């Protein structure tokens, strides 16, 4: 389990976030645990564990995920960690729920995306196509009202992937993830302003989240 400048991680200049995709088959407890091992070694100081995407007891879909499943996932993770790591390692690990991340400043960026999603048909159309591709991987089908529902849900997590955000007071500049996805490619074009440049102009600050590709 090693990372795919190069010298910045081996200079341990960044705090590392472990972005978990709930329900993704790769994110077993063992792989999560190995991602936490790697991050504790290479981090500046803290390791942040959080729920990244999710591909009605709340008006927020990420908040809904957090309370239906993210809680019990975090509990299993804490159990495993308390057996696999020493006391001094565990004090470096922060469990960040959706609420910890989606403070007032964060929600402003989401609402900007929501606004763009309704007023700008090309953004809506492009976001909608994202969902339609993910559906086609499945043996399930979805209607256009569902496809459009799930596109809004991406916008809710889109700022955390692009911008450096605090959680429980802690800015984490980098996050580990085992593979490139259509999402990480899109975020890279956004950050560079190569696609939908009004997004960069509005909700980015040239403090881009560093994506570290770490897998076995």
């Amino acid at each position: 389990m090693e990372l795919h400048h190069k010298n910045d991680i081996e200079l341990k200049k960044y705090n590392i976030g472990v972005a978990i995709s709930l329900g993704n088959k790769w994110f077993s407890i063992d792989n999560i645990e190995k991602l936490v091992k790697w991050s504790l070694l290479h981090t500046k100081e803290y390791v942040i564990i959080y729920i990244a995407d999710s591909i009605k007891l709340s008006d927020s879909h990420a908040e809904e995920v957090a309370i239906r499943y993210g809680r019990n996932l975090f509990i299993k993770i804490k159990e495993r960690v308390s057996l696999s790591f020493s006391q001094d390692e565990q004090a470096k690990i922060i469990y960040a729920t959706w609420s910890d991340i989606a403070d007032s400043k964060y929600k402003e960026k989401v609402k900007y995306l929501y606004n763009l999603y309704d007023k700008n048909i090309n953004f809506k159309n492009y976001i909608e196509n994202f969902v339609k591709e993910w559906v086609s991987k499945e043996k399930r089908t979805f209607n256009n009202n569902e496809i459009n529902k799930f596109g809004r849900y991406i916008l809710e997590e889109l700022p955390e992937l692009m911008v450096q955000v605090k959680a429980r007071g802690v800015l984490f500049e980098a996050f580990v993830y085992p593979y490139k996805t259509r999402i990480t490619e899109f975020v890279g074009l956004l950050q560079k302003g190569e696609i939908f440049p009004e997004i960069k102009t509005n909700i980015l600050d040239n403090h881009p989240k560093i994506f570290l590709e770490v897998r076995e």
